[PDB]
């Protein structure tokens, strides 16, 4: 067993299913496993599966474990991979969604699996001003920050995932640099396991990669009218989507008949290298995009406050071809604070970057839904703006408005890089990473990094922060000629809630209240607290109690 | 690797973590490890949790597995237990739910955690009348019989859970039977396996059961006052739990005097072994329950229909002291059979009047059934308040449908490892299932049975009670249905007049861009605005929860 000193409290790594792991601190242990099929899948893709047991919280954990260790696996290595992490102890005190991170980058690294690690994760919490490492579950209910970083060797970041209670940028940034300290401690710990182990990775029978002799040809062939397409800036997201496919369909016709020894599917990655190349290429040499924006530049952003008349909020948020719809709707208290946004992962995002500015005795249930009409390039950004406006629309005293926004990269492999501001779709297609991060102009609260690089360094993630809040800076001011106060007052039609004290009604279990609701439709609990959807309902509501 | 050869498929039982082990059949496999601490737990019970790989699914498959190894612990095993089980191939041939129980036997038994099995498991489906073993995903498809069993040594029954549609009774009796037949066979497979392997099982720190004297002395103390109790036929439920407390408070008191070198939890079990067995005595002695009743006896049976004005379908059930409370609610089909009942429980309810639902029905059967009152089985008075509503709300379902629950108190020869005599219950109160053996929850029509969920706390029942068990309830679920049909007995010829209504509307190609607007955004302010559902099939489909509702919609539609 091995030990890292991660400021108070420790952490323990042990071996053992092509290779197994336990992570312990404090006395909670996770145990994770590794496994990889020799046979090649036959899906065209590599097939990697993040099993978390302690339920949104397993999803979300599985999920960050997940892009901690995606970007390190090999190029073409189409091989059914499971990582089971099964929880061994819980004190209740030490989180285990770290250490399965950390439990997912030694089964690798002590696994066969060829896997370009290893990889240190750790949690950075702010308590008193105080940076935290791996907060304990109490000092996380007193932290302003609640950031996940996944380090890769020479101090590369692999994943980032984030809420603060709009900490500064500052404080966040410096968190940041915090954590990936502490994560470059670990991969000392597993590298001087891993000689202590003795780990010898096999032989993949063919990692599926398209040979240079397909890729130059298919080069010559679609180039120019790649590099045309790339280059018309009339083109919308579909009509560039089918333009690329056209030339698409006339390039393997012409590569089958020049490679019949080839796999028909190394013809379609063969052109999917060649256009990503084009494409990436015209940002890097020419600093434009495929739009005509440069690498600063907003998509064209419009909002609009109140269209839908009889619900409780309401807006309409559209940055370029995404678009969305969000809508309030005010239940009861009855089914930390009680506010929901639902998306139709995105919303736990959208949510988390409006939680912070969220009023707490609010007396309601506040529900937000984000209705993505169109999208283009990550609509959760847009359902936290959109999300702010309904908000206020509404009349909930929000402490500010939020807005995020994503940030693209185009590097060539790093002897240079290229920072987008508001991303296509095609941009995060053919990009680099996801940089998913909002916040109020005065601070952040929520950020999701997903890079696909074998991690990026910390620079470039400084920059890419800078260069978002520039970018929300903007989106708040057109927010805010919309609407820049939540509305003084609720709608007219708004809910209404009354408390009845009972003299010595309720009926046999409480059909006399089943009736109720199921009349009326208005919502009873307790010195009772009855919730009514339309004053209306209210009425109807006082009405029944007066009979009994 | 031991291979056991069922009908028309083999599974092979392999091993790997106290004791892990691997069940394939096809190219499906599921491994299942089984870990059991040494150190006593903290809590009064046995902590034992089963997590199955794959959700609604994994909750239910997770919980049958349970049910098929937790009767065979012995008593007092307060040690921590993880049964863990992996799919690690899919051949969407084979389904593994019920490899996984498998597993769990081979683990255990493998494994040094006292476990008193083997147990085998197989699925039984009746696919053009003739009985499959362990279905394939294709051959469930066409199968009226959903049958997981569960067997212990000497053919004895651990768990029973099945769904089916509506068929008959002896061809429900006779499934069972070929299961029990083929659980006996995997038996021999695993044991055959555990003398290959080699087990050597663990000598556990103390299993926390009653001592006899603590117990003899327990039962001088209590049982002449408990039997006047449980012989005192006008308690009610809360009554009779009082009466009860009333004298484990002074028993207990006087427990610690005499023994004072006795654990707190000590003290509790003892009361609880004399109440249990002076409880159990009176029905093997009399033939008479705590409440009167005898052991064929339901319960007083009232219930109603339509008591609620606003709602599409509503009813009321009643069974003792266990009331539910049903309703249907109809809604667009876009939010098999597009029926659900909301309540474990729910489930159960739902798979009892699945294939009474029929199919094409215009709108999304949503049941709600709220259990005011809970004294023993509200998911089989759920059933029935979902047949009442549903008959109420208009829908033309085929048949009513019945459930109840069966009890058993049985008396073994400790001399041999045999049931010396039993009583059946019908209609079991919430006592009756406490200090009894089985919750026997099965539902059906006048005619056949659709579901069953066998409850079985000992470890394990000959078929013949088994058997019984369902007679027994034909006859309760006969009587209940005949109230039933006294308040409704037909499905209403028309839903109620406030009902949702769902209409065609063509747009042509010129006023299709202008219909649906910008990425849909007039099409959901129309939504908003009539509370109205529009989906596309240049045809769109509008359901509106109201005739008015659909007016108002049709208006703006006429607008463009």
């Amino acid at each position: 067993a091995v030990a890292v000193d991660l400021g108070n409290r420790k952490l323990e790594i042990s071996s053992g299913a092509d290779g197994s792991a336990v992570v312990q601190s404090g006395d909670t242990a996770v145990m994770v496993t590794a496994v990889s099929k020799t046979k090649p899948s036959p899906s065209q893709f590599m097939p990697l599966v993040v099993d978390y047991r302690q339920s949104d919280k397993e999803i979300l954990t599985s999920r960050i474990i997940d892009r901690s260790i995606r970007p390190l696996f090999p190029a073409g290595y189409f091989y059914d991979t499971q990582v089971l992490c099964n929880l061994l102890a819980v004190d209740g005190v030490n989180e285990p969604d770290v250490l399965a991170i950390n439990g997912a980058s030694v089964a690798l690294s002590l696994s066969d699996i060829p896997w370009n690690g290893p990889v240190g994760a750790v949690r950075i919490g702010i308590i008193d001003g105080e940076y935290v490492v791996n907060p304990t579950r109490k000092e996380m209910s007193s932290s302003t920050l609640n950031l996940v970083v996944a380090g890769a060797p020479k101090s590369q970041i692999v994943m980032l995932e984030a809420s603060a209670e709009n900490i500064l940028q500052q404080d966040f940034c410096h968190a940041i640099k915090v954590g990936v300290k502490y994560t470059q401690q670990i991969i000392q710990g597993i590298q001087q396991l891993v000689k202590e182990t003795g780990v010898t990775k096999r032989t993949p029978q063919k990692l599926f990669t398209p040979s240079p002799e397909i890729v130059k040809y298919t080069h010559k062939l679609a180039m120019e009218r790649l590099y045309a397409v790339f280059t018309d800036y009339e083109h919308d997201k579909v009509s560039r989507d089918e333009a690329v496919n056209k030339i698409r369909l006339d390039t393997e016709e012409q590569l089958k008949e020049k490679f019949p020894e080839a796999d028909p599917y190394e013809i379609i990655e063969s052109f999917n290298v060649v256009a990503k190349e084009v494409f990436r290429s015209i940002v890097l040499n020419e600093y434009k995009r495929c739009d005509g924006r440069d690498l600063t530049s907003l998509r064209n952003v419009s909002c609009e406050v109140d269209m839908f008349k009889t619900l409780h909020g309401s807006a309409l948020f559209q940055r370029g071809q995404t678009q969305v719809l969000c809508t309030v709707t005010f239940d009861s208290l009855e089914s930390d604070k009680n506010f929901m946004l639902h998306y139709e992962g995105h919303g736990a995002l959208a949510e988390k970057a409006l939680y912070p500015v969220i009023p707490r005795d609010f007396p309601f249930t506040i529900r937000v839904t984000s209705e993505v009409l169109e999208s283009n390039g990550s609509s959760s950004m847009a359902s936290a703006c959109g999300g702010s406006l309904a908000l206020m629309d509404s009349g909930v005293p929000i402490s500010s408005a939020v807005a995020g926004v994503a940030i693209g990269l185009v590097t060539k492999t790093i002897e240079d890089y290229r920072l987008l501001t508001d991303i296509l779709g095609i941009e995060d297609y053919n990009g680099d990473m996801d940089f998913k991060i909002a916040g109020t102009n005065k601070g952040i609260t929520a950020l999701q990094a997903d890079i696909k690089l074998p991690g990026i360094p910390i620079k470039i993630v400084m920059e890419a922060i800078q260069q978002a809040s520039v970018a929300k800076k903007e989106i708040l001011q057109i927010m805010n000629k919309t609407i820049s106060k939540p509305r003084a007052s609720r709608k007219e039609n708004g809910p209404v809630v009354e408390t009845v004290q009972v003299p010595l009604f309720v009926g046999p279990g409480g059909y006399n209240l089943k009736k109720l609701q199921a009349e009326t439709g208005v919502t009873i609990s307790q010195t009772f607290s009855v919730f009514a959807p339309t004053p209306s309902a209210m009425h109807e509501a006082r009405d029944f109690i007066t009979e009994i």
